[PDB]
């Protein structure tokens, strides 16, 4: 198969993502509505907007995206492959960074925390 | 008051330009990296992401994704954009760079890390 | 009680021994790793590390080194022990796998990162 | 040269740490003493222990350590390479995650900081 990136797709957390088309430039636009929160807030829906590298036309390209939090100040990206599991179902295994804002650049060595996302199609 | 609409460079000598920054906190740019962990000839690559506009802060955060022209890989950044007493503004941002690999199996190694720090031309 | 002395496993069917936490929070161990980013033979390599002993948490943080015996890189992992209601034990860790670049140029690309979850063996 | 681990190092934080005599299976201890917490305690000097990596004996290792600090119940690793640099000064270029203790595992995807840190001497 090949692997795309357009669907509704869910992880372990709950959180899921929608991501729409992808365009001839590898453009995608979508909607991430997180489980879970660094913040005290209440979270909402928010946008996300990435490519797909398309170069040799690879059926599991690599990909990545960034999460404009519409609840925090803070900012995700997200960077992975599209790949064909062992089961054949599609899955998305990425790693992200999330930035917090700091007030002073000082404190800027705190700011990043790095994780793991696995993605299944919902 | 820190833009990241601009051309900016870091130590690795790459450089980068953003263009205007929109009201949705879009923009898109281009960047020339210096490096490559390809043995393919470096070409101009386009880079689009968003500027964190929530309680419109000075130093804002942002992310964007560099899909490179000349390899099957991909960069995100995501950082901070810090400005002083005299305007002068710093980007400090992490990166991950996602390698292609065939095999699901190789995935545990397909991914690096690192920072880059830019400032203004 | 989640205690990290014994022996485990991951996804990849890599394992690991860790021996007795000193009173000091050190520990030995041994990791034979299924994969490798090398083309060398892998061999069975020891790794050192501490477990944080402050207010004596059930759960507690630790970080271990792994000294490879088959390549020049150095891998570090961090996680937490978590235990459930069965007494079930679980690591979930992040590391950095460090290879070694011959110029200081290319620095830039030497650090991989990942997760890895191990399960008692 | 060869770049050796061994004495007392700085970074732009002013975090310092001392490393000792590396033995013949690569193995050192030392003490680092940060100069920044993401934690709301006080700091104190705090052990580490590591290990260079002595294959092809190179004169430029890899090398990690493990901090194991006595204020916090938080762990960091470090690992990296010791450089002789374009001028001819030893220099420590490596990277961090600094994990955090969560109370319960739900939380665990939110627990680990990285970063990086750059060492000269004195
Ligand atoms: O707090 C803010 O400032 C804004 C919101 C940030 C939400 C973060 S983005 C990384 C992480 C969190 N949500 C999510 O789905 N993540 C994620 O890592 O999911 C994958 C996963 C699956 C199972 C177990 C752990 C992680
Ligand atoms: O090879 C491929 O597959 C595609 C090309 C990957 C290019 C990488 S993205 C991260 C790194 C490299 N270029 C660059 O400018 N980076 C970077 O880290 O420079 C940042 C820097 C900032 C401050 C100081 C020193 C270096
Ligand atoms: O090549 C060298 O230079 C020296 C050897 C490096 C081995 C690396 S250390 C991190 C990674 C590899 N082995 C292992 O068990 N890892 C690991 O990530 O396992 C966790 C895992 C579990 C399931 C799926 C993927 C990864
Ligand atoms: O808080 C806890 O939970 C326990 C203590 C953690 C101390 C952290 S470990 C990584 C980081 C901090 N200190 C230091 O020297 N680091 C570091 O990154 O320094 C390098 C640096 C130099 C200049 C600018 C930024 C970073
Ligand atoms: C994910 O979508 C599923 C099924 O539609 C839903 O039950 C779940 O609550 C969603 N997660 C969040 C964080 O909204
Ligand atoms: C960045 O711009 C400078 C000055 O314009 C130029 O000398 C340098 O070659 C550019 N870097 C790259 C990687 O093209
Ligand atoms: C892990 O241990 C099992 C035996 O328990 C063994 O079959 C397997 O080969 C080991 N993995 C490696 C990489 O040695
Ligand atoms: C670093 O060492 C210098 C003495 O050379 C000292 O002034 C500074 O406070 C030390 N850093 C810390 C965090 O104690």
């Amino acid at each position: 198969r090949k692997c795309s990136l357009t669907g509704k797709w869910t992880n372990d957390l709950g959180s899921n993502m929608t991501i729409g088309a992808v365009n001839s430039r590898g453009e995608f636009t979508g909607t991430y509505i997180t489980a879970v929160t660094a913040t005290s807030n209440e979270i909402k829906e928010s946008p996300l907007h990435g490519t797909q590298n398309t170069i040799n036309k690879r059926t599991q390209p690599t990909f990545g995206f960034t999460v404009n939090w519409k609840f925090s100040e803070s900012t995700t990206v997200f960077t992975g492959q599209c790949f064909i599991d062992r089961n054949g179902k599609e899955v998305l295994k990425t790693m992200w960074l999330l930035r917090s804002s700091v007030n002073d650049i000082g404190d800027d060595w705190k700011a990043t925390r790095v994780g793991i996302n696995i993605f299944t199609r919902l």
